[PDB]
């Protein structure tokens, strides 16, 4: 029972993938290699971004940085914008998202529906300019505040305090944690928590390939490195092709009934490579991986529909 | 922790609608009239149909209709279609969806995504012909089985054993339950449970403007026009940050009437309403923004 939708977030299920796992059962050919999917679409707006959105706002509040009716300014499109829009609306704040004018429409659709306003910054300026614009705009008014998910430790804290502890509790035998590398909040926070608490644990990134746009799934330009990022937290980072990400996304729903967004496809590709390695090594693995959101908002890319080739060109 | 996604079904949040409720706090003007939203889009496939679909397969197993290597046939292409595809597959069965050849591509592509085999019946006869066709198909083989969601008591039981207990747990002060009237499983199952346990509880249906149905369960019944459903759906996302399907707008219309009525009478209310699915698949209609009349036309 929750007085507010804000509280109905986190404590997400960890689900075993009995069919997609390289080897679910221990046996004569060697120990189990299991995949466990953490379902972060079970959240207020359907993504993992509800965690850092809410914590960034509450931390801003505890720090005395917000006041009643304040306007939040964030250089984002996509899930974080949705998450902040919901949260801002429920706490009496306004939200303005800043994003490049050439940002994919699928990363925009629901924003005005949840109450947000959009500033469009110069397409050629890219990420760099959208961030600098939100930074400038925030300085116009004491009422206007930029949370900046790429550098706000409350992003990382949501995972250190939420995603991590839940994974420890549900999967004390964890050998690997795999997730997408975007703001880096999920891997930095969950990774730092698990590394402190689990002996020998590996932390593995998935990310897009350099040179592939996959625009409907990307918030930032290839070169940009979030200030949250700490290259010492990761054990490995793997680039995943669009064809492979889409293939795995279709595989997950077809085989395990879990309808996920495309980044989950990339994560699963990474987790399966990690898994094939343990299997060829004769080693036990229990690999937890993050389902960041559901496939719903990505249908209009055609990616779930026809051939893998067209899906690639659509991306 | 779950070995199977099927185990992550149910136990959905019940969430206060503080802004949208007629009166959240007991006031000087009288006692609170609260709205509480049961978020059934939190289920595995994103709708309430996960519950009856899983229970129907279990009951069919218990009844000795489903044995290893069986095939399930369902003549439906909506939320139950999806729930059954997900569940049949995880349970080890194949699923065939029998559907009119002119079913929207969106519906078909989603069933295929979840691994359903499709068999096309003729456009002419719509859903009736697809039902009749699945019956004929099932009769050809013992191992091939149709589950009858509209006539199947396991549907109702899933709410008597799931939705109901969960509601009473989270809202023991409940005065009204409000949901849509389709198969009638939700209202019949949940409503019978709540009536056996909560004295004076009201069970209220929302339904469109002009079997498991039991005439004795409902206390009230609201017919809702498209404009009202649509406008309530928008208000819910705009005001409460909950992005819900169109049937939720209808439910919300009924629940607000119920609420206003309690408010006028100065009675204390705790009204639980079902959010059966999310807005994703209704988004293309254009319903969530712009002209209400255009949303009505887009259906
Ligand atoms: O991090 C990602 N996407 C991502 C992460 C990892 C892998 C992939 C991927 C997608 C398609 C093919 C290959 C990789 C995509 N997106 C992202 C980053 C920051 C954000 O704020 C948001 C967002 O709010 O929507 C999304
Ligand atoms: O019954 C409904 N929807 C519903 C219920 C009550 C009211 C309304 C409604 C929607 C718009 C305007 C007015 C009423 C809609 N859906 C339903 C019923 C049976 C089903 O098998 C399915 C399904 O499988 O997708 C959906
Ligand atoms: C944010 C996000 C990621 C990346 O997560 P970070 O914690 O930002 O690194 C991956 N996939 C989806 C869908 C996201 O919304
Ligand atoms: C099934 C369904 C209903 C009606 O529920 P019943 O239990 O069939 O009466 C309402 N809304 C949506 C979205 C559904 O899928
Ligand atoms: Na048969």
């Amino acid at each position: 029972r929750y007085d507010s939708l804000l509280q109905a977030l986190g404590n997400t299920p960890l689900v075993g993938l009995q069919r997609l796992s390289p080897r679910w059962d221990d046996g004569r050919d060697g120990p189990h290699v299991r995949l466990w999917a953490k379902l972060e679409d079970r959240n207020p707006t359907g993504s993992i971004k509800d965690r850092p959105a809410v914590r960034m706002i509450e931390q801003a509040e505890a720090d005395g940085l917000l006041r009643p009716g304040a306007t939040i300014l964030e250089p984002t499109s996509g899930n974080t914008g949705i998450s902040l829009a919901m949260a801002a609306r429920l706490k009496g704040y306004r939200l303005i998202c800043v994003m490049p004018e050439n940002t994919s429409v699928e990363r925009r659709q629901l924003l005005e529906l949840y109450g947000a306003q959009i500033i469009f910054s110069a397409a050629e300026g890219g990420s760099n300019t959208a961030v600098a614009t939100a930074k400038e705009l925030a300085a116009t008014n004491p009422s206007w505040v930029m949370l900046y998910q790429y550098g706000n430790p409350a992003n990382t804290d949501s995972h250190y305090c939420g995603t991590g502890p839940e994974l420890l509790a549900d999967l004390p035998e964890i050998t690997h944690f795999v997730a997408g590398l975007g703001t880096t909040g999920t891997l930095m926070g969950t990774g730092r928590f698990l590394r402190e608490h689990v002996a020998n644990v590996k932390i593995v990134a998935a990310e897009p390939r350099y040179g592939e746009g996959v625009y409907a799934l990307r918030n930032m330009d290839e070169g940009f490195v979030p200030e949250l990022y700490d290259p010492e937290i990761l054990t490995a980072r793997y680039s995943v092709g669009a064809v492979d990400a889409v293939r795995r996304t279709r595989e997950l729903v077809h085989t395990e009934g879990i309808f996920a967004g495309i980044s989950t496809g990339a994560v699963l590709h990474a987790a399966l490579g990690v898994g094939a390695g343990a299997l060829a090594a004769g080693e036990r693995a229990d690999i937890a991986l993050v389902v960041a959101d559901a496939g719903w908002k990505y249908l209009s890319t055609g990616a779930y529909a026809g051939s893998l080739d067209d899906a690639e060109t659509a991306l």
